[PDB]
């Protein structure tokens, strides 16, 4: 998933 670098 994007808009996050960890998820």
């Amino acid at each position: 998933c994007r808009x996050t670098p960890v998820c």
